[PDB]
C-alpha cells in the first residue's frame, strides 16, 4: 500500500473540492438571485428566495443520500459518480447561460428552483458515492474529501470578498462563479478518471470482490456528525450573518463585516480543522471524547446569539466586541471541520470492509440530516 506521490490522495481531494466548490459558488451567489429578482417584479420572489432555496436544497439532498445508503450497490460507483458530476455541470452551464438572457421575475425563480434541485439530488448522490468508495481506504482519504471540501469553502470566501472589492455587478460576478464552478468541474472528472491506472487505488478498490446492523455499529459517529451540522447550520449562515461590527471606523466595514469576520473566519477554520484530521485524528475512532466534544458545541448556540445582533428584539448583546464574535466563530468552525472529518473518517473504520461502502454512505445521509435539521431549527433561532 503505498500511494506514489500521493496521486490518490490528491485525487480524493480534487473530489471533495468538486462536489461543494459548484454549489457553495451557487449559495455565495445568492445576492445576484435576490437583487435579480427585485429589477424584474414590477410576499416578495426575493423575501422568499433564501427560504424557498433551502427547501429545495435540503429535501433533495436528504432524499437522495437517504435512497443512495439503500441502492448505491446497484449501480457501478463510475455511473454514480461521473453521471453526477456530468449533470451538475450541465445544471450550471445553464445557470450560465441564464444570467445572459433576458428573462422574467417568476419564470427565473422556478427555473433556479428546479435547478437547485438538481444540484442537491446529483450532489447527494455524487457525495453519498464519494464517501462510501473512501470507506475502503484509510482513514486518511476520507480526510482528503473533507479537507477539498473545506478548501471549497475557502475558496467560496475568497470569491465573495473579491467581488465586493471588484465593484463589478452582481451579474457578471455570479457568471464568473458558475463558468469557474464548470470548469472545476470538468478539472474534477479528469482527475477521477485517473484513478483506475493507479495501484494504490486498485488495491483498495479490489475489496469489492444488513443495513440496521451497519447502523448499530456506526450509530454514536453517525448521530455525533448529524449534531455537529444541526448546530452549525442552525446557527450559521442565518443567525450569524446578522451581527453587526461595533468597533467599525469606517463606513467601508458594513459591506465587509460579514463576509470576513463570519463567512472568511468560518471557513479558514472550518478548512484547516478538516486539514488537520489528515495528520492528527485525537480522539481516536473508539475514545468517547469525540461524542462529548460534539455535544460541547451545544454552547455556541448562547454565545453566538449573544453577539452583537443588530437589530434585535428580545435578547441583549453580551458579546458586543467584534473579536468576540471572530473568536467564536474561529472555535465554532474549528470543531466543525475537525469533528466532523473525524467522524466521516471513523464511522466506516468500525465495520467490516465489506460494510465500509455501505457505512460511508449512511454516513452521508446522517451528515445531510443533520444540514436539513439545522436549517429546521435556524429558521425559529
Ligand atoms: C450539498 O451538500 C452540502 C451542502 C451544504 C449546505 O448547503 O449547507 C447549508 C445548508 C442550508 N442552507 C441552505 C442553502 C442556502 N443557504 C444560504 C445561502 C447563502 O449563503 C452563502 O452565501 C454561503 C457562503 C459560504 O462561503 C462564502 C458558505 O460556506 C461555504 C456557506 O455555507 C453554507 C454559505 C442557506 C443554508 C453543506 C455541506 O457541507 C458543509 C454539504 O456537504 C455535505
Ligand atoms: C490555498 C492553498 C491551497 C491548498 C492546495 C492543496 C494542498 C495540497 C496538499 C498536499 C499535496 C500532496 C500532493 C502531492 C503531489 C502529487 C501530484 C501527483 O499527482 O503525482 C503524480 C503526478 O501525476 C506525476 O508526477
Ligand atoms: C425533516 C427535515 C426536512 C426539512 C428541512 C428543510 O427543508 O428546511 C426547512 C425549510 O427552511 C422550510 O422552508
Ligand atoms: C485576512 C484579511 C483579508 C480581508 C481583506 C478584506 C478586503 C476588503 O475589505 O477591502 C476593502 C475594499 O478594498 C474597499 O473597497
Ligand atoms: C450528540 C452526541 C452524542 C452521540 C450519541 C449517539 C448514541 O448514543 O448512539 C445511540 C445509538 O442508538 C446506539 O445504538
Ligand atoms: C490564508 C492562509 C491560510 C492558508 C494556510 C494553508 C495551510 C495548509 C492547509 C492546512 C494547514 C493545517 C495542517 C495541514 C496538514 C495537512 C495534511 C496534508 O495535507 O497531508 C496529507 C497527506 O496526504 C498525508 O496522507
Ligand atoms: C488553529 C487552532 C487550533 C490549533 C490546534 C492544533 O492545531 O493542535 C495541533 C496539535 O499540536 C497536533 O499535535
Ligand atoms: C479570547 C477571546 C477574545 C476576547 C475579546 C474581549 C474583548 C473585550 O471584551 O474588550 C472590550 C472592549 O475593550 C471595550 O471597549
Ligand atoms: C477550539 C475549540 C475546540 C475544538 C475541538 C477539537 C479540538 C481537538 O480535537 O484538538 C485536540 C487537542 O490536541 C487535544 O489534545
Amino acid at each position: 500500500p503505498q500511494d506514489r506521490y500521493k496521486a490518490v490522495w490528491l485525487i480524493f481531494f480534487m473530489l471533495g473540492l468538486g462536489t461543494l466548490l459548484p454549489w457553495n459558488f451557487f449559495m455565495t451567489a445568492t445576492q445576484y438571485f435576490t437583487n435579480r429578482l427585485d429589477m424584474s417584479q414590477n410576499n416578495s420572489l426575493s423575501a422568499i428566495f433564501n427560504n424557498v432555496m433551502t427547501l429545495c436544497a435540503m429535501l433533495p439532498l436528504l432524499l437522495f443520500t437517504y435512497l443512495n445508503s439503500f441502492l448505491h450497490q446497484r449501480i457501478p460507483q463510475s455511473v454514480r459518480i461521473l453521471g453526477s458530476l456530468v449533470a451538475i455541470l450541465l445544471v450550471f452551464l445553464i445557470t450560465a447561460i441564464l444570467v445572459k438572457v433576458q428573462l422574467d421575475a417568476l419564470p427565473f425563480f422556478v427555473i433556479t428552483m428546479i435547478k437547485i434541485v438538481l444540484i442537491n439530488s446529483f450532489g447527494a448522490i455524487l457525495q453519498g458515492s464519494l464517501f462510501g468508495l473512501a470507506g475502503l481506504f484509510p482513514a486518511s482519504y476520507t480526510a482528503a474529501i473533507m479537507s477539498g471540501q473545506g478548501l471549497a469553502g475557502f475558496f467560496a470566501s475568497v470569491a465573495m470578498i473579491c467581488a465586493i472589492a471588484s465593484g463589478s455587478e452582481l451579474s457578471e460576478s455570479a457568471f464568473g462563479y458558475f463558468i469557474t464552478a464548470c470548469a472545476v468541474i470538468i478539472l474534477t472528472i479528469i482527475c477521477y478518471l485517473g484513478l483506475p491506472r493507479l495501484e494504490f487505488y486498485r488495491y483498495y478498490q479490489q475489496l469489492k470482490l444488513s443495513i440496521k446492523a451497519i447502523l448499530k455499529k456506526i450509530s454514536v459517529l453517525a448521530f455525533s456528525v448529524c449534531f455537529i451540522f444541526t448546530i452549525t447550520i442552525g446557527m450559521f449562515p442565518a443567525v450569524t450573518v446578522e451581527v453587526k461590527s461595533s468597533i467599525a471606523g469606517s463606513s467601508t466595514w458594513e459591506r465587509y463585516f460579514i463576509p470576513v469576520s463570519c463567512f472568511l473566519t468560518f471557513n479558514i477554520f472550518d478548512w484547516l480543522g478538516r486539514s488537520l484530521t489528515a495528520v492528527f485524528m485525537w480522539p481516536g475512532k473508539d475514545s468517547r471524547w469525540l461524542p462529548s466534544l460534539v455535544l460541547a458545541r451545544l454552547v455556541f448556540v448562547p454565545l453566538l446569539l449573544l453577539c452583537n445582533i443588530k437589530p434585535r428584539r428580545y435578547l441583549t448583546v453580551v458579546f458586543e466586541h467584534d473579536a468576540w464574535f471572530i473568536f467564536f466563530m474561529a472555535a465554532f468552525a474549528f470543531s466543525n471541520g475537525y469533528l466532523a472529518s473525524l467522524c466521516m473518517c471513523f464511522g466506516p473504520k468500525k465495520v467490516k470492509p465489506a460494510e465500509a461502502e455501505t457505512a460511508g454512505a449512511i454516513m452521508a445521509f446522517f451528515l445531510c440530516l443533520g444540514l436539513a435539521l439545522g436549517a429546521v431549527f435556524s429558521f425559529l433561532f
